[PDB]
């Protein structure tokens, strides 16, 4: 391993507050721009946005929000199959079109061949995944998310390999990883769309407690560079705070994104609100954090305990609707892609590009020297 | 897009704070320096500042005191076109050589082939910029700036070349572009001077808000490029917060710069202070802000509204007279002509040399280590 | 010396902050890892950890607490000859298996060839040193740790080289060194191990104070280096803050690490915890700080007073048991290594990769745009 | 200017929070190492510090106290020719050896050939620079210091030329500078020291009201490769913060160093102390602050008033006396020549190596995660 051990510092990584994309000639402007993604031959979104399977981001209210929106929300997996699968349920059973009371139109729905809006839930590698996932087919379920924490490793891939057999239609997300090797090495076991990040989310240690992790965009990047001669696709998952930071995300060769911190807050996210000194927040935690994983309400298997968690435990001011969440975000999307001259995501994937700066490009990029007197609704 | 995929992140960005001027041999003291710059030729001024054309920074008050120092205001578009006109009517019927009352005098003053002061105004892409070009021309308006976010782009290339073939001797400004190839595709269509920076601005969220933009000191220099191949001039349009970076912003290829925030807050920017806590103020906001978008007085036609803010709304300390403020960044400007040896403007864009630095660099170049007693008047 | 001249500032360093562990192909579970690493032929550890050798670190109650969970303590020299022996036989006299008040079980206790605790000791370069360590030696220490601020030293090697000629069969650790010029020069004289690092501990002002240091990462991967063509080892000794550092220092080439202020505060650490504003806090200083050096209780021969500190005096608050912060340690190496793919450390040092960041990856590696409501036993 | 035009950003820059020393090998202990330095046939020091020509910083009472510890003084020029000479008279009339009332020794005072304490004086460029040089050479001085904000200056330079053709003898300290061609052009009229620095002072605002200044470290390094060439020697001025810094700028090529804010404060520096919420202070500005040019007491030719200031005026606390500050930075620099095993200050210019470093590997350096609870006497 002597070659190992000479390239122990070679590679460099990048995150988005690294990069800025690169104004081009444009042609169209953002309110004609494309925002659709066909994921997988039959799951199409009409905004490239995916809501985190995490139990204070997404059950059957938050999923059936986004949908309506044009995304698709991935219920969490910590609750028994049974529920797992009503909350299934629910979203498929939900108006996908509009609803009165007065006329609330869902022009954009991401929805089915049977005009069901689109549902997505999370799976396991426990011995009970088999069943897990038979029954949220059984529900309707759009796709499965096989989340790990290290997908690229024999267990998972194992397991993946016997659910690609025996499953043979259903869509299959798998994750995480951060590697080109990682994402072949799922895609070569019939995976359909690769969900890349260790490390990057807000509410996340595992680069702090394990040392691990690779810089977000070269992680979306080197990934994406697979997916592409897979012709397949990949899920940026974790790190995004701002509506930029979506568009550097897809021009770095993301598909789609997946969002926590951005939609944690929100009235459709799991539990109520609480004041606390005139001031409205919500819960959000990581999946790794104590409470997370001290769960027990009914019975399910969970995914081996870690000796120690990777995640914390946190609140978030109370963010208003997933509708006028994901209204600004689609604003700042259609607005990068008018920038960059990008008429669909693909043109974004493909032809943008990037130009690196320093911390002192930062400090220039957002807002300085001024005493913000209003807070903007895309920049709290 | 293979090419384009392999090269994403190539390219890389400097802004203000990661550069210095180099010193250099010098035979010319800081009072003999000529600061005069030739924008087109029937433009000259004799500092190289222009206004912003901003709501909270530039009407008929803020044009006459800075022609009256040298230097030339946009009058902004935020009003009707017969209120426009109005404004630079009262600008070239100001006294351009010396008011009594005991006798303060302009020996300075920026000048029209009549004895008037200059004046500009922008104006944007919409049903009736025509109509607003020629009254403001019948007005005696010394140069049209073409204010767009994103001047790169087909409609306002075409709406710019239609302008310069009706109205052929108006000096044109344009912008903004960040590039080679967009300031290129201004010039290719008779723009007389390109106004350069994408996202720089002290109150602007357009880099987080769409992800999009070139750190300055880069986007001046690949924009200054093209204009020496035609033979014009560029306005480096934001970012910066002290005289010293005026001079690296013309270092670096700029023939002029144009100021929100060091004129904001002055006697002369629209509005009157507020006193807060025994402490003056005035608002500052970028003009892609809610309130700057929501104005709804007289009537006019607005650029297409954007789905979302790119720019926040703001107060800043109050900072005395134009005349005062100018008189600061003057002596900065000319101090530092005289440490890099530059007799005139030319010399500095042609030959000075900068030297890169870390953020350890920028601690040392500010005080350091010192309790500051009392604010110098160029270091607030 | 134009050789030197040219060649000032082409050495280029790095430290935990500025890198990341690359993930990897995994067949291995966290908890199937094999944390032991043999240090000499007759040093075993069952986890990579030494406590540091300070008189606020490591006495027999350290010592005894770590060496339990599987490490080894270094009991400081700041005390009389014959103290610091009574330290030692007190450590190999204590229960290595378990005890009882109800059943408290050691199983990976580090133990001798006869079933007791190791224990290590420091000395100094001083004319008793001969003593102390002849005395230590028949107290049963397993290895004596030749601790000084500048190991590559002619006056040290000197000492080294006396003291392996007389004592042939003693584990002997030296240090400090930073350099493989380093590094070989006390391995060619017998030193069984080494210990890397000037500068980085927590709570030493020699970088500052003296101007002179190497970036940790570094430090240690130029040692190990070394090592690895002796078929020796080093212990990666400061500037470790959390436990993903102590996976990042092993993978650059570590055989072990030191813990000071990782250990500082806890139960086990000398001194007793002090109530202030009702919170628990205890002492941590270097050895280099004036209350450290001025010691002066019974008489010992100290090493040559320096004329300034190189150290500070402060507080951590109360962390706990030896036992506790051990678990979490652990939990975070063996995590690390099921990431990196690593079934041991040879692995983890022979194999794992590294990706380089900047401060705008180090903020997404924390938690980032989070109110953390509870601290977690990790991440404090 | 298309040379220049393509090389404007090519030269790189560092500081003092950019680099290390590395250590090395070393024979010698800090207590034997030598700290004299010859700066000139006529002008040698036995520890390499001048303090600052600043009318806060050094008048005689300075001059007396640091040249008794082994330095020597610069005695401002803001005050008459009569003054600044009779302010020489004092120090070449002060005891030298030691003092009673018991008996205080000063054995290492730097003197000149007849036994009286060493003592330099700043002069300006103004008409007449030739009777104030006269008159301090009459009282003795041993150098003159031609002080100026950019010393690669043609009517700087022609001064000195003059100057050096009058006094045929006398020692010329000239600056400042920040290049090599600007150290090679004082160099080529007869200048004896070259002083170097544009910027880093802790009071200056020079970099960013004029935009202009080189990163010290490289600063020294550029000029100090012309010294060698001539010969001659530099005297690394301006942005030392702490002892380690010292260190540094003598390995990166300085013969000495001059110091503000690190003898601001001291009871020798001009003014009282001030007591202000319990706490005491002193007044420390910078020579370019509208205080200090506002001088108007007796009568005297200042340099030609700068249109704006290029320092700011502030407040340090109270240091305590300057045998105790130069005890303070001597430990400092003899822990660092004995770390890189330098024995005297030639092997530490010609010898020692650095290593570069990031933002991480400074907090690294510093003391980090600790609550320090007393403050050290080098580390305030
Ligand atoms: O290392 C982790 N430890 C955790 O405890 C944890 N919880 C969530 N996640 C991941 O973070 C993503 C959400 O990130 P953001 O809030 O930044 O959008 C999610 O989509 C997950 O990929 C975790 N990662
Ligand atoms: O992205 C933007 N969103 C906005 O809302 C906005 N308002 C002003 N500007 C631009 O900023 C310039 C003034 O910048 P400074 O205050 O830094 O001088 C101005 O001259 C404009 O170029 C904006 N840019
Ligand atoms: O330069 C120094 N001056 C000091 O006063 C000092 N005291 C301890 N040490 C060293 O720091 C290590 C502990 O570092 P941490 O607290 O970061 O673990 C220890 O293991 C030592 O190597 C010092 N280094
Ligand atoms: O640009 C400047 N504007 C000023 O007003 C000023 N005053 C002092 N100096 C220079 O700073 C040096 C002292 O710096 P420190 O306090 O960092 O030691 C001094 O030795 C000078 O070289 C100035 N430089």
């Amino acid at each position: 391993s002597n070659a190992m051990w000479e390239t122990k510092f070679a590679k460099e990584g990048l995150t988005f507050d690294d990069v800025l994309l690169v104004p081009a000639k444009s042609d169209v402007l953002p309110n004609d721009v494309d925002l659709s993604v066909e994921m997988a031959p039959s799951l199409k979104l009409n905004v490239p946005i995916w809501s985190a399977g995490m139990d204070t981001i997404t059950e059957a209210k938050m999923a059936i929000a986004i949908a309506r929106q044009g995304g698709i929300g991935v219920v969490h997996k910590n609750m028994s199959i049974e529920q797992q699968a009503e909350e299934i349920e629910k979203v498929k059973r939900s108006e996908s079109g509009g609803i009165k009371d007065k006329v609330i139109e869902f022009p954009n729905s991401a929805k089915d061949k049977h005009g069901r809006l689109l549902a997505a839930a999370a799976v396991g590698i426990t011995n009970d995944t088999f069943v897990r996932v038979e029954k949220l087919i059984e529900a309707g379920v759009d796709a499965i998310v096989i989340d790990t924490a290290h997908g690229h490793s024999a267990g998972v891939i194992n397991k993946i390999s016997e659910i690609r057999q025996t499953f043979k239609d259903v869509v299959i997300v798998a994750g995480n990883v951060a590697t080109a090797e990682g994402a072949r090495a799922l895609f070569e076991v019939g995976v359909d769309i690769v969900k890349v990040g260790i490390g990057p989310g807000s509410i996340c240690t595992t680069r702090v407690v394990a040392g691990v992790g690779v810089p977000q965009i070269t992680a979306i990047y080197d990934c994406a560079t697979v997916a592409r001669e897979f012709g397949k696709t990949i899920i940026a998952d974790g790190g995004i705070k701002y509506s930029g930071d979506i568009v550097k995300a897809l021009a770095a060769g993301g598909n789609a994104v997946m969002l926590g911190s951005m939609l944690a807050g929100t009235d459709e996210s799991p539990g109520e609100t609480e004041i606390f000194q005139g001031r409205q927040f919500k819960t959000y935690r990581g999946m790794g954090s104590l409470a997370a994983m001290e769960h027990g309400d009914r019975y399910f298997q969970a995914d081996a305990k870690k000796l120690v968690p990777e995640g914390i435990e946190g609140r978030v001011p109370y963010k208003g609707s997933v509708a006028d969440i994901i209204f600004q975000l689609v604003g700042g999307i259609r607005s990068g892609m008018g920038y960059t001259g990008s008429p669909d995501l693909r043109h974004l994937r493909e032809e943008a590009a990037f130009v690196r700066m320093t911390g002192a490009g930062l400090r220039e990029s957002h807002p300085h020297d001024i005493q913000i007197t209003k807070e903007a609704p895309n920049y709290s």
